[PDB]
């Protein structure tokens, strides 16, 4: 195609000995076979340039787990081909012109012994550095047992070993349980991709730092994250819309000086950000907060476990800027939890100095905008409410209601 | 080109009866064609992965307006090609080394009848789903009756059906409406660069969950830069909005977006307009200048607003407008009515909504807030002295910047 | 590889009379013939759409600049290729599978005369325009004397000629002393880069117009800059993710209607942020900072020259707003400079009616949380601190305090 011995097309490759497989049988066989190919001429630490493997439209089922051990491989093919199966599964169909995703569209059917499509993992050394993903589907086919379980066991992208200038762009995700999981991540870009109707999207495993995650699409399942980070430092997300029914929207373990700025976020169910486990000096800020009740009747009656007293924003840790935020809370007097509490939208569930400044609440019902815990210490919270709409269990918090 | 038939070169394809038709004399046609022989092979509701259309740098003539009716289409070209053409059509090009646009460049010579160089559009089910344009230029050639007019019927991109997760790196000018997407769902517009147009983008019907990112844009003094109606968490940030359209963010019943993280620049009042009841809305972290134009074919050019109508327009409730910065520069004798003081933020009417935390410096005295009589349990916060707010409602809770 | 003059293959071009000029051995020479070319053909200010240039994965030495003056040239490849030389020279490397840099890779091994590896230029009119740089590698290869210098006189891309709409996306720079400059920007993007251990990174010089640097991640050497402005009206920063050991993360001088928002600065020095002669009516807000001290031991006794009075933003101008940030300040006693000195986190250098408001500051010793200038007029301060981490040394400074 080019005059590179470093370009694949996925339709053009023959497996010598099994002339049989094909990119449409199994796409998983065939990029091993040239990963195996690109081992075989780049053989030094200084000839290793890496690859590009294209993806021409087109649908290809994937039943070998394709193993990513080089660096500087860019898979790529030309859309993310992204088509809701779950409005598929639980309407009539009939007379449908279309009925599953396209694009570069990969068919994850991988063996339980081998569930992630794209196992992306080295255990010699240094880090796997600049590998890309873009512009192709990753699409898990259906969930287990029925379409509405947001389970099937299978991974799109999964980086188990520690990573560097990683780039996963114009993708698209669909009915995998895990959408895309990065360990141990550095300087990773996860930029403007489709990632919804999978039981979790992004999971930022294990650490991490320098990491950004920026308009990017995103909505999950009941039991899974949406956004999930664990021990991250100084990781920037921003302008992502985050919506459907992950049972968070943006989780955080033991994160320390990240930024959540310039999102938007709708959710179906208490618990929408979660700073878990002593998460410290972010900012959380300029965001858009919208706490709805799920439209959709196969989901009405299913929930994430959690009630309002959770919180729209659920905090445990120390020095955080909460500010310049909007929440729109509006849910059924009957579907609130405990049965007559006002739902509480900003939890400070513990920790020490938290800042919670000029944010606007509006709800159909009685809102405590802030509820300190007993445990909270030395809190402020500036113009987010009338004095009314801010609760400290704790003896010390400053408080200015607005005006 | 690679082994897959669902990938063409528009160079290289040709119409069969048709033999002497180019991709130089009538791109139109022969995308077409190509889309006929994708609905020809794809021929079932299971076997419709959709194509990609390839497009080398080039002047490519546009008289057929393309309809796009397949899902995962994607047209690419190889850069957006964008060039001033105002500036040619007003300076003396006397030895001038280019006179038009390039990089994959379409020049739209439709039809009046079917102006649209491309119409993206389905009877039937389900909803277009996951098409890509995206690194080509499309430009209109001219204005008429002459050049600063902003006049001349053609439209870039017309998505006149409702789609899901469509993906919008073009380049944009000369077309009196460059991009349209009626009935967006997880739309993405983003790093693109769209000028000189009479309208850049219009989302029209209604819409949700759309990210309009990261663009350049400046429209044409009778039409939008950005238009929205009817939006649902719609987030607009990182872009840098620019020129000369009537308005350079226009919302029209749209409800809990964002407007997060923009430059804003503009000639005439009415920058923002937040129309017809707009409420819970995040405004924030925006810069606004307010000039004079610059341009003497322009000079005399004005929108038909006056400065008592705001740089930023509201009618609705419960928005936030915060931490945004106002610089305001126009000379005395160019302010209407004359001897008044500008607007810089005027709340037409709505309930609870809050202003907070803004820098406004002009060089004549204005009011940074107006209040209308109608507007109910506002708050205005550091966004002033006491001399420069005017609340016509008595129920206005006031905090003037301190001293 | 299309049926286009168009769409040139780097490694499929022969140079006729040169047969040993490959995109190998001087992919300089080979993309300056490309140019000729596409001169040769596109002969008319009617007939010039310009080309794409495409350069597959691979290992490129450039010896020749090129010199970029057609409109609407895009320069591609299909990988960023970054790989950290500054890890790779300062630790042991026994049993590492690679050594170097990748993807569509240009090592840079320009002559000290003409040190640029592409050089965008075009005297004459109209202003160049629409040209791309996407999803390659610069590598300068080397630093000197060693790796830790960040010197080696070398430029990735300089764009010295007033243009308009270029757009720099999905590339890598690595050990370049500057990896980017772009003079006379008129609606450039900067976009989704990762442009890290070059001396500096990214340069927008002379003035500018309606630009956006967004989505990059960036990391200069201590004496460069890792973004400049200068003069830039309504220039955009928004989304990037500052790291490393730049004199500085972000420097405007003489920029005005400026925003920087949304971002993550982390830095080692003081002046992370500099608004230097006379920076007016910019917007600085939603922005995180962290100023930490230098972990890697190589580097460990490197500074950037400034004391902890400087500021972590550092300001000189009228009417900025300075608002609704984050501040993490953790930097050892015996590391703060001049010893036992409180830091300053905000310092107003001078000018008119600047705001500081609603900001976040965490230190692990006692600071200033703002400090103005005795010259600074009408400032207000509010919400950024107890009174006692508030110094005017201006009598007309309004001031509210953080409450209790």
């Amino acid at each position: 195609p080019l005059n590179s011995p470093n370009v694949y097309d996925v339709t053009a490759w023959r497996i010598k000995g099994q002339p049989k497989v094909t990119a449409e049988s199994d796409i998983g066989a065939v990029i091993n076979d040239i990963i195996a190919d690109i081992k075989k001429r780049q053989s030094t630490p200084e000839t290793r340039p890496g690859a590009v493997v294209i993806i021409p439209p087109g649908d290809y089922d994937l039943h070998t787990q394709v193993v990513v051990d080089v660096d500087y491989l860019t898979i790529a093919g030309f859309g993310h081909g992204f088509f809701s199966r779950s409005i598929k599964d639980n309407v009539d169909t009939t007379g449908w012109l279309n009925l599953q995703p396209g694009g570069s569209h990969i068919r994850v059917l991988t063996p339980p012994t081998s569930p992630q499509a794209f196992l992306v993992r080295r255990d010699g050394s240094p880090r796997l550095s600049g590998i890309v993903f873009k512009d192709f589907c990753l699409d898990g086919v259906s969930f287990v047992p029925d379409g509405n379980s947001y389970k099937n066991g299978k991974t799109g992208i999964d980086v188990a070993s520690d990573n560097d200038s990683i780039h996963i762009t114009g993708m698209g995700f669909v009915y995998l349980e895990h959408a895309l999981i990065v360990r141990g991540a550095d300087a990773l870009r996860v930029h403007d991709n489709m990632v919804a109707e999978c039981g979790n999207c992004v999971e930022l495993t294990g650490a991490g730092q320098a990491t950004i995650v920026s308009d990017n699409l995103m909505g999950a399942g009941p039991e899974g994250v949406t956004l999930l980070a664990e021990n991250h430092e100084g990781l920037l997300v921003t302008g992502n819309n985050f919506f459907p029914r992950g049972r968070s929207l943006l989780e955080f373990t033991g994160c320390n000086r990240c930024s959540v700025t310039s999102n938007r976020f709708q959710g179906f169910y208490p618990g929408m950000m979660r700073l878990l486990n002593g998460c410290k000096e972010n900012l959380i800020t300029s965001n858009h907060f919208r706490r709805g009740t799920e439209g959709f009747p196969p989901f009405i009656d299913r929930t994430n476990g959690l009630d309002d007293l959770y919180g729209v924003i659920h905090a445990m840790g120390d020095n955080n800027l909460i500010s310049n935020n909007l929440f729109a809370y509006d849910v059924p007097p009957g579907k609130i939890a405990p049965a007559g509490a006002q739902p509480t939208i900003m939890l400070i569930a513990g920790g020490d100095g938290n800042v919670i400044a000029t944010n606007h609440v509006i709800s159909n019902v009685d809102t405590q905008h802030v509820v300190l815990d007993g445990s909270a210490t030395r809190s402020k919270v500036l113009d987010s409410g009338a004095a009314s709409t801010i609760t400290s269990y704790s003896p010390d918090t400053a408080i200015r209601p607005t005006p």
